[PDB]
């Protein structure tokens, strides 16, 4: 089985894995207290440390807030080529000065960091979304990266709108605030 990663071990996290196991994935997980967390996941679930989960994979769904990205800032050797998936909504529609995803791939700019996902709820990924919304909005400067997302994408059942360069972010953040 192809190993995908995860970081953190809340309510998305928990609902992607489900996803990528229903889907033939094998999944790692980086927390912060993997003693801890590993209760919320099934035992063929690898619940690490962040440091650990990312020797096993090139493929990490950073399923945290924005706002704690910089915890991650000590990992920033061990990112170098491996892909980060920002899957992040904010509160406000044009929030910050820049897209989150934009603001990771500045804390990691040698990591190759591609949006999406962010418009799934935790609930569609566990009961699948509404068949005439299937699409998830993915984009990146990395087009080798774009598209292996585009194709985990199709392999979990969704259908990828591949948006181009990571200035699409931006609007595809809003997009959950606006109708
Ligand atoms: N919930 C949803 O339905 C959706 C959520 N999202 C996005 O997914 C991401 C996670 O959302 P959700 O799961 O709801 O968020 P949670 O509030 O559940 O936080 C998720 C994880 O963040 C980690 N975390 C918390 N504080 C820190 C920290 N200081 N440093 C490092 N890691 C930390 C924890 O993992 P640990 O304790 O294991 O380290 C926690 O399990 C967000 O970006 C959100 O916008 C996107 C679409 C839908």
């Amino acid at each position: 089985k192809v190993t995908v990663g995860v970081i953190g071990s809340g309510d998305f996290a928990k609902s992607l894995t489900i996803r990528l196991i229903r889907c033939g994935y094998h999944v790692v997980i980086g927390s912060r207290n993997p003693k801890s967390a590993s209760e919320s996941f099934p035992h063929v679930v690898d619940v690490t440390h962040h440091e650990d989960a990312l020797t096993k994979t090139n493929i990490i769904f950073v399923a945290i807030h924005r706002e704690h990205y910089t915890s991650l800032s000590d990992l920033r050797h061990l990112l170098v080529g491996k892909i980060l998936i920002d899957v992040s909504n904010n509160m406000r529609i044009n929030q910050y000065p820049e897209s989150n995803a934009e603001y990771l791939a500045s804390l990691f700019p040698d990591s190759l960091i591609v949006k999406g996902f962010n418009v799934v709820s935790a609930w569609a990924l566990q009961l699948g979304p509404k068949d005439a919304s299937r699409q998830v909005y993915i984009c990146s400067n990395n087009i080798q990266a774009r598209q292996q997302v585009i194709e985990l994408a199709r392999q979990l059942n969704f259908i990828p709108i591949d948006l181009g360069s990571l200035s699409s972010a931006r609007e595809i953040e809003n997009l959950p605030l606006r109708l």
